[PDB]
């Protein structure tokens, strides 16, 4: 009995030619999101029309893998059902896609007022077939970012910062995500309008096996990685203008080690005032206030910082989020 | 709005402290345009990291050998991405015979790094035909 | 005659004499494996990335073909070449055929690996090579 | 109006695909030894059938390119028919062609009992178009060479000698030469039974900056002038010469390595060496009383002067004698 295997996909391009006078007939088709080449006979590359799914039968024979039977499904929609993985090339096609993923952390960006980003793990399997967990970036608003998370209403910027640390190390399931590249290709995603962040809320089994989800690279990031780190001692702040560009050197304890530090300084909706040197003393205020703050346990600061993994001494602090023993959390 | 100062004296005040060395909108690189005017070689190839073009050519300068990342904008739920490259090879395979036979010329912008010429990516390409028409890519 | 009949100790190798600093290695592709069809400015290979048991084994393998005279049978035996690699990974899968590749390695640097040839050992006992 | 490109070449592949409702029609073909796609639409895809030669007029219309016209041109054949380049996809393919090549040096290899190299400078075209002059190598047995050379005829070896030194650096119409590929590669060049090479009795770079046959060397030709010493040594690795000789810019030191054929079940490989170390010993004595005149045949390393093997040693006689090493 010889052996057969099935298989789905949509013709993509059909290719003939000859060898010393025997023509053979070549489907380029779309199985699982790679291109493979299909055998077959004169009769089907008739009968199939390119771009459209078909239900294919397939045949080794002859040490070729020769298109048996074939069936046409039309148009197979996954939007809803969620991926272990996505691939490089899903990125390329800037793909709405809805995959599974990981929350890490959250936080709102240093000098901005009106944008949040929130840290994701997903499987992304490379095109040698291997798959392993990247830490992915996402950009949106707080607009988006409010009704956006399925089963959670959101209604001001403490309630979202409450709607984010208990989600953080739980696994999402990502609806209608945009994936996509950039000049600087900086693979990364985004809400549209359409899109719905829930909670798997279920530890248990399910797909972090085999730890699948480690996070060594950011696909967001050049050769750099985001970290958190919750501040314990000693926290020093400072300006600094230098040469390049103007700055606050930061230095802070936490459990595992002593962190120096910069922050850029930025300004957002500066418009005929001078308020940015204004409210930047006024966030020089705030950071040599916030020692004596951590003394006292009355707020505690998480910093999360775009650390390099092999020379850690590169830091740059991309946000602060402190939490207050009332509850509120004010981001910088 | 953008208008063109246009010729205007007291220019070479101006031309000496215009000439650059970094550019504020990348990593330790800068953006260059060369005129291609020899060998246009294009090849589909993909990398462990990412989908790619090896591309080559000769100005009147020296040969480049470099690269370029693949991208869609608005592809959805569509085999398109896959099809639309290919028209891309087959449109950068022609070039070469285009730009021989001078029907059209090439702009390549090249984002390339000072120090280390090795690291060269292509922006984006013009195409400049003779018609006056202008196909980019 | 080739005539087959603690004698391992001695028969240990480190260098192969009728290479150049390079020695030849047997691999079993186990996992996935991915061709790609490739020119050079130096020459015509294949890109080809395989998956053992041990590790992954990104390498090369260079085209020839023996004596096909007044034909295109170089460009369209090849491009029926970049067919049967393209379709290892799905018969690998299945179990249809085993995969063994033979590998000249330059023990010093790994990176230098360059394809001598593939035995593909099917199911119903026959044997196609490369 | 519009324009129009006239090109000649034969049909590989044609691949159909769609893309918006839209149904293209894509033909691979070989023009100039050159993999490329033009468009064609539906009527053209039954009217060319593959591997079949056709004349073509193309046409850029909507920034594409259009196959116009077209007609077939009936299995032509290019051997005999000179060419100034190869391209690195014809030693892949491993064809048969007739050739312009540059002869260079020429000589017999050390140890073997007929085997004789002969240097050829060929323009060799990478697949990115630039033309550059590299160093070929052709190894055959005497009884080809005999016949090879068209219009000289070689009764024996002492013959073959003068119808090189006499054709070094002139220019030949190499006739039906097979180019080679290898498990490591080493691109050279081979007689056939029918073949031939003619005296040709340019306006391109000949210069060599590398050899294709050989990995990170190059030949070149030395002619003894000076201190020529010589010494066998065997070592943990082989077993050598050493010999050190003068030329007309510098002194070289360099190492011949020992190996014999032809010599089986027979003690001659130990006796016909130390017969060797004596002629070599001898070669100074010649040099200075001008006896004979010495050329040495070296690969060498572009790099490292260091890495210096002697491939061949030709013995130039007053009396029109060779004899080789």
């Amino acid at each position: 009995k010889l052996r057969t295997l099935n298989v789905k996909g949509q013709l993509l391009t059909k290719t003939t030619m000859s060898i010393n006078n025997e023509d053979y007939y070549l489907f380029k088709f779309l199985v699982n999101n790679k291109s493979i080449d299909y055998y077959g006979t004169q009769t089907q590359f008739f009968s199939l029309i390119n771009n459209k799914t078909y239900e294919l039968v397939l045949q080794y024979s002859r040490k070729k893998l020769l298109i048996k039977s074939y069936e046409q499904c039309e148009d197979e929609d996954l939007l809803m059902t969620v991926c272990k993985s996505v691939t490089f090339q899903e990125f390329c096609a800037n793909e709405i896609k809805s995959l599974l993923a990981k929350f890490l952390y959250g936080f709102k960006i240093y000098g901005s007022s009106n944008v949040y980003k929130l840290v994701f793990v997903i499987l992304l399997e490379d095109n040698n077939g291997t798959i392993n967990g990247v830490q992915v970036e996402m950009m949106s608003d707080f607009k988006r970012l409010s009704g956006a998370f399925k089963n959670h209403v959101i209604e001001n910027e403490n309630d979202l910062f409450d709607c984010m640390y208990k989600s953080e190390e739980k696994y999402f399931n990502l609806y209608r995500i945009k994936c996509n590249h950039n000049a600087n290709n900086y693979k990364s995603l985004s809400l549209s309008s359409n899109s719905q962040l829930e909670r798997l809320e279920t530890d248990d089994s399910m797909f972090e096996y085999e730890f699948q989800y480690d996070y060594t690279v950011n696909i967001s990031r050049s050769n750099k990685i985001i970290q958190k780190h919750r501040v314990t001692g000693n926290f020093t702040s400072e300006r600094n203008i230098y040469q390049n560009s103007d700055r606050f050197v930061i230095s802070y304890d936490t459990a595992n080690e002593k962190i120096k530090t910069s922050i850029y300084n930025r300004m957002e909706n500066a418009e005929s005032k001078t308020d940015y040197d204004t409210s930047i003393t006024l966030k020089d205020v705030t950071l040599s206030q916030l020692n004596s703050l951590i003394e006292s346990n009355l707020v505690q600061v998480d910093v999360y910082l775009v650390t390099d993994p092999n020379n850690v001494k590169n830091n740059v602090i991309a946000g602060i989020t402190k939490i207050e023993i009332d509850g509120t959390y004010e981001p910088l």
